[PDB]
């Protein structure tokens, strides 16, 4: 039996039996349901494919408190086109308008006539080019003409042909070394590269790079805004050309931020609204990003604000291809749901934002009971060579390829370190294929005792913690409400920041879905206990 508890200021809880009390930066508190459940913090009600909304509509209003239009498919994005009850994510006619699913060449727009002028994936009716093959239809510039159609794929007003960086937009055009290659997109803006020679595809060219990084943070010396303090996320709010992490007056107010209390927002009063601590410009809003703290993923850095991913560079792990089927990646639930459909090559799809210490959950599940291969998540992406990888693979299987070495893969959770001395290639293949470490390639850091793979159609929760300061990780996985896998405190050293993102290997139909990343320096408690605990 479970009783009422107190919140973390004591308060008396007024939540739901399956809700936490938390207490926000400004001492106001809320409830929210616990991992299994949806809802708003004083009514929860199940929820069973993880993903954000409960399988019984609920009184409270919000949107957490309707019920799920598809109760086992995980879709936050809770997506309906014609609006009739089925949610996207699993009604046979997504758009209503005859042509089911897998016979429609259009099947969110409706179209029964069904044209096709160019013949690619895409329906006329819904194909931003149209009498052009384009299946990925790329839209650089948001306008309706797909790149491939488009005149001025970036939109910068300047045309293709004469544009310097004809995917970058920059209409003062300016080339600061003549090698044609305008510095807009130039991975070298001080030295001729016209090839654009990049050996390693750390997007550094040759004549640029130096392979130098003393704290790890993923970012040459030559091109680090703060050398000695890892820093992967880079903040320099004054623009001062010193990052945060060593800046001693982030914004430049004169005020030290030893001692300042508007520490983002110039106040070279210290002056305030009234007396709490806080200042004024930055009162509910730290960082001024005219986001107030309480919705703010990133509350002190002013350009990130939200958990959005899509916006996200694509990598391929084995560029030569074995399958050659490149994964393919969608977006739904305003960037915070990825989905990938194709049984293909490995690869990553890596948001852009980049962070020091980041909490990063999501929901994992299998669309499908075809196949059996990997899936996972990306932290502390520096480059094609350097990351951490989380896979699950359903069934123990030996890797078709022998070359370049017999790689054979286990069922039940890894933490991988990625540290390739070659890069994309055959070698990273099968070694990140494989359970266990390959000389030059990867270490599995941790892997899940139980070795057990994932459900067909399943729906699991991860919780990460990632602190590259201290070298903490700590992943969990959730299966429903009970928590099933615990890494527990990984010390490791590898990537000391990064970007995050998702990873698939062989395996079509994966939702990662109700995805959430925040900032978060603040190092757990049981890293300290861990480092006593060596008696
Ligand atoms: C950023 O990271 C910080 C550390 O990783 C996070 O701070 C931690 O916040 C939690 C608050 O939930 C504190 O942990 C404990 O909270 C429990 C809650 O009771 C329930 O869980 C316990 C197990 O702890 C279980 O036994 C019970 O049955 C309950 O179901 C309390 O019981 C404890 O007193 C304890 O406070 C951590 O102490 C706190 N750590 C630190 C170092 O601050 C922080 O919240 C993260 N911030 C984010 C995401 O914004
Ligand atoms: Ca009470
Ligand atoms: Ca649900
Ligand atoms: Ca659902
Ligand atoms: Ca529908
Ligand atoms: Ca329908
Ligand atoms: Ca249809
Ligand atoms: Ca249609
Ligand atoms: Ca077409
Ligand atoms: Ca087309
Ligand atoms: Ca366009
Ligand atoms: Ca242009
Ligand atoms: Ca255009
Ligand atoms: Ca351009
Ligand atoms: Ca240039
Ligand atoms: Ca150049
Ligand atoms: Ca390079
Ligand atoms: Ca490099
Ligand atoms: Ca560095
Ligand atoms: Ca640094
Ligand atoms: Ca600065
Ligand atoms: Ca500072
Ligand atoms: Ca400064
Ligand atoms: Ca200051
Ligand atoms: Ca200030
Ligand atoms: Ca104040
Ligand atoms: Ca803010
Ligand atoms: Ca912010
Ligand atoms: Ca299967
Ligand atoms: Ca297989
Ligand atoms: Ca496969």
């Amino acid at each position: 039996n479970s009783a009422q508890r107190f919140c973390p200021d004591g308060s008396p809880s007024e939540c739901h039996e399956h809700a936490d009390c938390v207490l926000e930066r400004d001492g106001s508190r809320s409830c929210v349901c616990a991992v299994g459940w949806a809802g708003n913090g004083i009514l929860c009600g199940r929820d069973t494919d993880l993903d954000g909304f409960p399988d019984e509509k609920l009184r409270c209003p919000e949107r957490q408190c309707r019920k799920d239009n598809c109760v086992t498919v995980p879709n936050s994005g809770q997506e309906d086109v014609d609006r009739d009850g089925i949610g996207d994510a699993c009604d046979p006619d997504a758009d209503g308008d005859g042509v089911p699913n897998e016979k429609d060449n259009c099947p969110l727009v409706r179209n029964p006539d069904q044209r096709n002028t160019d013949e690619d994936k895409w329906g006329d009716a819904c194909d931003n080019c149209r009498s052009q093959k384009n299946d990925d239809q790329k839209d650089t510039d948001q306008d309706g003409r797909g790149d491939a159609c488009d005149d001025d794929i970036d939109g910068d007003r300047i045309r293709n042909q004469a544009d310097n960086c004809p995917r970058v937009p920059n209409s003062d055009q300016k080339d600061s070394d003549g090698d044609g290659i305008g510095d807009a997109c130039d991975n070298c803006p001080q030295k001729s590269n016209p090839d654009q020679a990049d050996v390693d595809h750390d997007f550094v060219g040759d004549a640029c790079d130096s392979d130098q990084d003393q704290d790890g943070d993923g970012h040459q010396d030559s091109r680090d805004n703060c050398p000695t303090v890892p820093n992967s996320a880079q903040e320099d709010s004054d623009h001062d050309g010193q990052g945060d992490a060593c800046d001693d007056d982030d914004d430049n107010d004169g005020v030290p931020d030893s001692r300042d209390n508007c520490r983002l927002v110039p106040n070279p009063g210290q002056e305030d609204a009234d007396r709490d601590g806080v200042g004024d410009v930055c009162q509910d809003d730290f960082d001024a990003d005219k986001v107030v703290d309480k919705i703010d993923v990133c509350p002190e850095n002013a350009e990130v604000t939200l958990t959005d991913f899509r916006a996200f560079q694509t990598v391929v792990l084995d560029p030569e291809g074995d399958a050659q089927i490149d994964p393919n990646w969608v977006v739904l639930n305003q960037g915070r749901e990825i989905v990938q459909t194709m049984n293909s090559d490995p690869g990553l799809a890596v948001g852009y934002t980049a962070f020091n210490g980041v909490d990063f959950e999501g929901t994992f599940h299998v669309n499908t009971v075809t196949d059996d291969d990997y899936a996972g998540f990306i932290f502390g992406y520096q480059d094609s060579s350097s990351f951490y990888v989380v896979m699950w693979k359903q069934m123990e299987q030996t890797y078709w390829q022998a070359n370049p070495f017999r790689a054979v893969a286990e069922p039940g959770i890894q933490l991988k370190a990625v540290k390739s001395s070659t890069g994309p290639g055959e070698q990273l293949r099968n070694a990140l294929w494989h359970t266990g470490d390959t000389e030059s390639q990867v270490r599995l850091l941790w892997k899940d005792p139980r070795n057990v793979g994932w459900k067909d159609k399943k729906s699991y929760r991860w919780f990460l913690q990632h602190r590259p300061q201290v070298g903490y990780i700590r992943v969990r996985f959730y299966e429903g409400p009970e928590l099933v896998a615990d890494s527990n405190v990984v010390l490791d050293t590898t990537m000391r920041g990064g970007r995050l993102g998702v990873f698939c290997f062989s395996q079509e139909n994966i939702i990662w879905a109700n995805l959430r990343y925040r900032c978060n320096d603040t190092i757990p408690e049981d890293y300290e206990t861990h480092q006593l605990r060596q008696a």
